[PDB]
């Protein structure tokens, strides 16, 4: 794989979003992955709807949490592969109240046919990302509440409790790192991103990696 990749440089990543006081990170991880894949599949970059998942995916638990892998199955199995646009199903859960699902009236912004779950191997995740684009990952984010910048190297790595998006890596750096998009606005971290060391399973980053398949 190349020494360094950053899918932001390809224009493939939407702006950093704001989940607010809702435990909807899993939705932001899944939808951000879809946004990137939809762009890479030859379409304009389009903001897509987290609220569709938070309100309508009853396999997951709204503001109480969820899993990207379940979200991807819901999209395909329950929603005909459709992911609505942000504008047509906008984010309403920032104050912690998810509105009831509505099935009528939204605009499809992307279509997926499935998703992949990657091996629990940072090298193989990086090699897949280098070719195919950003990867949704579960992490232990419990050490992230003081991060102001730099490469984090000794994160608590004990329990998956958050979902985020790998957008790149740098193996050349003095401490090799992953580049991760969060959903805590651009006012946290490095304009909304965190670098964690790569190669030591920091934050349990290799354990639950996946990506949508556009089709
Ligand atoms: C977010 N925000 C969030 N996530 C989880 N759990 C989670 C998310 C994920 F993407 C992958 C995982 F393995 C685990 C939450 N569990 C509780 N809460 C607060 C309601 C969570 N928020």
């Amino acid at each position: 794989a190349p020494a360094a990749v950053d899918w932001r440089a390809r224009g493939a990543v939407t702006a950093v979003k704001d989940q607010g006081q809702c435990g909807s990170c899993w939705a932001f991880s899944a939808i951000g992955n879809v946004e990137c894949q939809w762009f890479l599949a030859g379409h304009p970059l389009t903001n897509l709807s987290e609220q569709m998942l938070v309100s309508c995916d009853k396999t997951d638990s709204g503001c109480s949490g969820g899993l990207m892998n379940n979200a991807f199955e819901w999209i395909v199995q329950e929603n005909n592969g459709a992911v609505y646009t942000e504008d047509s199903y906008p984010y309403a859960s920032g104050e912690g109240i998810s509105p009831p699902c509505t099935t009528s009236g939204h605009t499809v912004g992307a279509t997926i046919t499935g998703h992949v779950e990657l091996p629990q191997d940072e090298a193989q995740i990086a090699a897949w990302l280098a070719v195919n684009g950003p990867v949704a990952v579960a992490v232990d984010a419990s050490s992230w509440m003081t991060y102001t910048g730099g490469v984090m190297t000794s994160c608590v790595s004990e329990q998956l409790d958050h979902g985020v998006l790998l957008v790149g890596y740098n193996d050349s750096a003095a401490v090799p790192y992953w580049i991760i998009k969060n959903s805590w606005t651009t006012q946290w971290g490095e304009e909304g991103y965190i670098r964690i060391a790569k190669g030591s399973n920091q934050c349990l980053v290799k354990e639950e990696a996946s990506s949508a398949v556009v089709g």
